[PDB]
């Protein structure tokens, strides 16, 4: 049957141009803000994203959380020739939305998608995926990981000095352990960026933290 992740999509083709990133992201934003609510890092978000990938050019980005591929045709449309995208999605159908969704923008050759839970594909990105580190991570996926799979990236090997980690909603609905974390930690340089759900009419916010390298043993 019908489901709200095949309606966006289907909305997408109807209304926008293939390989055209823009016009998708423009299509899926007036679906959700027009038509129907669904989780969506909306435009405002966006030209954040736009920014940070624009700042630092990562060659090798991970996503957490790819939903139906809007941030993934965010990111992957400003990536140069040669720059990867990793995006990792639980759910098995909104894994097949994203790819189709990322085939209709043109950026398929950009991205691998990955159909599992975080802290299991992670540590296999080094062994399968033919990754040294990470230039920037994206965490939009469930909030209560957002901590541990930071832990688990740098305890893998994946974060160098210099990776950008961004992560959304961290003031709404929040995730406080996260950014006790990472602002408190000197592994992390850490800035916040606020951004208003108008929908919600609450402030929320994505903070960046650049990893530093790891913690010093005492001497
Ligand atoms: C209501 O159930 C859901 C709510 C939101 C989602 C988002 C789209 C999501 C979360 C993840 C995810 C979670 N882990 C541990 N690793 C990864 C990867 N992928 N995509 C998925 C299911
Ligand atoms: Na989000
Ligand atoms: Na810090």
């Amino acid at each position: 049957g019908d489901t709200k992740e095949q309606r966006i999509l289907r909305y997408v083709q109807q209304n926008a141009k293939p390989g055209d990133p823009q016009s998708v992201l423009e299509a899926i934003d007036t679906y959700c803000t027009q038509k129907e609510w669904a989780m969506n890092v909306g435009d405002a978000k966006g030209q954040i994203m736009d920014a940070v990938i624009r700042e630092y050019s990562p060659s090798l980005v991970l996503e957490l959380g790819a939903y139906c591929g809007y941030s993934a045709v965010r990111m992957a449309r400003l990536l140069q020739p040669g720059a990867r995208l990793l995006t990792m999605e639980i759910n098995p159908d909104c894994a097949a939305i994203t790819q189709q969704m990322l085939n209709f923008a043109g950026l398929q050759d950009k991205v691998t998608i990955l159909n599992g839970a975080s802290q299991d594909l992670i540590p296999q990105l080094k062994k399968k995926y033919d990754v040294d580190t990470l230039d920037m991570v994206f965490l939009d996926h469930w909030k209560d990981r957002y901590l541990p799979d930071t832990l688990l990236l740098e305890e893998c090997g994946l974060l160098r000095k210099g990776t950008v980690l961004l992560a959304d909603n961290v003031i709404v609905p929040g995730t406080p352990d996260f950014l006790a974390y990472v602002r408190g930690s000197s592994s992390f340089e850490c800035t916040h960026y606020s951004s208003y759900l108008e929908y919600m009419k609450v402030v929320d916010g994505l903070e960046k933290a650049i990893y530093q390298g790891p913690s010093s043993p005492d001497k």
